[PDB]
């Protein structure tokens, strides 16, 4: 009960893993309509290869807040809603098949930066916390977006 | 149906549209960064947003030089992206109670805008470089290279279980 409830570093490293969990439930709902806007067939099995990663990504994060103590939950996060709501009106605007594979190749490795960014903030928190224990389900969702950015840097429309 | 449905064509039209996108990006970014130089205590956190500031000018300046060889205006694309990230960071600011804690949050979102920035400048230049702009290449690597650089400034800056 405060208006300002994030209160200490462990508050806001519990505050961003709900976002980050918010977000991963997210990309669960968009890739899919990802995956039928391409056509490219590496692109699309790309996508839903990394749409079965962000399911077990869930279930790490499920992993960490019972390591923490606690059932999980999510909190709103205005940036990859913005990004999801890019995605879907450039989608809209493109006429061209190839010139749209080219668009979600870039709104995914869009995707991939935040997650990246967001998991290397929790884990640097984490460690300063020492929460080494809750660091190697973080590293593990954090290597597979960056192979997932490494492999959508390499797709050849 | 909105605006302009079906209206980007062509790669060209999509490397446009894209340029537009960043551009948008980066002019609020110049209005968010002194909110958030503003909110930093720490000096080294908050001098060095500043020069993240200036920096981004001259970022605007650079887009002005690729949009002027294009023939094309920079406006007519906002982006949702960089206004969720920036609301995003807002809103979690307004939840903090403590100076040390606020400035952690500054960091990390600062570090999820170079994030954005870096996705969009590395598409922006694969796009140039298919499309044979060779000046619009340099000038999107010297972006690329400033996001890049600030990034690991954010990620070195010296501001600080049962
Ligand atoms: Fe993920
Ligand atoms: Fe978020
Ligand atoms: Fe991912
Ligand atoms: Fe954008
Ligand atoms: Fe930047
Ligand atoms: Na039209
Ligand atoms: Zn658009
Ligand atoms: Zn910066
Ligand atoms: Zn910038
Ligand atoms: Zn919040
Ligand atoms: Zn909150
Ligand atoms: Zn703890």
């Amino acid at each position: 009960f405060f208006s300002r409830d994030i209160q200490t570093m462990e508050d806001l490293l519990l505050h961003g893993l709900r976002d980050i969990y918010y977000a991963e439930q997210q990309i669960t709902k968009a890739l899919p309509k990802m995956i039928e806007q391409a056509t490219n067939r590496d692109l699309s099995q790309g996508l839903t290869s990394h749409l079965e990663e962000t399911q077990k990504q869930i279930e790490r994060l499920d992993q960490v807040f019972k390591k923490l103590g606690q059932k999980p939950s999510g909190v709103n996060c205005p940036a990859i809603d913005g990004l999801i709501k890019e995605a879907d009106e450039t989608a809209g605007e493109i006429a061209d098949k190839t010139v749209l594979d080219a668009a979600i190749v870039a709104n995914a490795q869009a995707v991939e930066h935040y997650e990246i960014a967001r998991y290397g903030t929790l884990i640097a928190w984490a460690e300063e916390l020492g929460h080494d224990d809750i660091v190697r389900f973080l590293t593990t969702n954090l290597n597979e977006e960056k192979a997932a950015n490494t492999k959508l840097n390499t797709v050849a429309l």
